[PDB]
């Protein structure tokens, strides 16, 4: 009522930067607003859930020039540079997720005191022109990664602290002789996360697709085998796919069939014969 939910990106407690939607005052600069809520000492302590802590070093100020062609730019007090050389490129990641939850930005670009960054002050992690999710979060970089021969893609596991399981948004790298990422995308999901890395998936590894998934105006088609799932498939797997193929460019909505029908049903037996879009939430907070 005098609140919105509002994603803000904090750093759980293994290190990842994660959405956690929280009720943020009604404002006239929503941008501003959620930076605000990321600093460290200010406003968001009184919200800040157990197992997830604040990103921006304490007394930032920021401002938000969000442009007509969707770039925001961001512009902090110099107290920006007061952080630890390990959080680096969580804060980059941090900034420009939670400014481009807003329809109206999609791109970021960021300042200290007026001055144009082209890398982060601490470090010197570069910063390029065009900044957006497509820069990745919380990047895959165990074991040798050839960057030539394949491509980023975004996936959500699970995750879980004492109050609740979140979804934890990784990019990984996908071999560029895969040319549908959608499917790239389930084979992930299925595979799961990295061991000893804090997440899990709740697939189970025989997890397959049948067909090829379909397109038709933002709205995906699963056909997937029985591994998939009365035939209840669970939220944590519904959720997971659901967030990681609307993270791709034009996917609105998933359907999933299993073995060519629409026979799945919901944790709450209600059959899915319809698309299913991304939450309105995502990691809805609790303190």
């Amino acid at each position: 009522s005098s609140t919105v939910m509002r994603e803000l990106y904090l750093i759980d407690k293994n290190g990842y930067v994660v959405a956690q939607t929280l009720p943020l005052p009604k404002s006239e600069s929503t941008a501003k607003q959620a930076l605000e809520y990321l600093v460290q000492g200010g406003p968001v302590s009184e919200i800040l859930p157990n197992g997830f802590r604040a990103v921006l070093p304490a007394d930032t100020t920021v401002n938000v020039d969000i442009k007509k062609d969707g770039t925001a730019i961001a512009d902090f007090s110099n107290e920006f540079k007061n952080y630890k050389k390990e959080d680096e490129q969580k804060i980059v990641q941090s900034v420009t997720w939670t400014l481009t939850q807003f329809s109206s930005i999609d791109k970021v670009k960021l300042r200290i005191n007026g001055h144009e960054l082209k890398e982060m002050p601490v470090g010197g992690t570069p910063i390029s022109d065009d900044l957006s999710r497509k820069d990745g979060i919380n990047l895959e970089t165990a074991g040798v990664n050839d960057l030539t021969a394949t491509h980023p893609l975004t996936v959500y596991y699970l995750a879980e602290n004492e109050d609740s399981e979140y979804y934890v948004p990784v990019t990984k790298r996908i071999d560029n002789s895969e040319k549908d990422d959608i499917t790239a995308a389930i084979n992930e999901l299925a595979k799961g996360p990295s061991k000893v890395s804090g997440l899990l998936t709740d697939f189970s590894e025989d997890v397959k697709l049948v067909s090829k998934p379909k397109i038709k105006d933002g709205r995906v088609t699963l056909d997937f085998n029985q591994s998939i799932f009365t035939k209840m498939i669970s939220s944590e797997v519904l959720n997971s796919i659901v967030l990681t193929l609307t993270e791709q460019p034009d996917v609105k909505s998933v359907s999933v069939k299993v073995n060519g029908k629409s026979e799945l049903v919901n944790e709450k037996g209600e059959k899915l014969t319809e698309p299913v879009s991304r939450p309105s939430q995502v990691n809805t907070g609790s303190f």
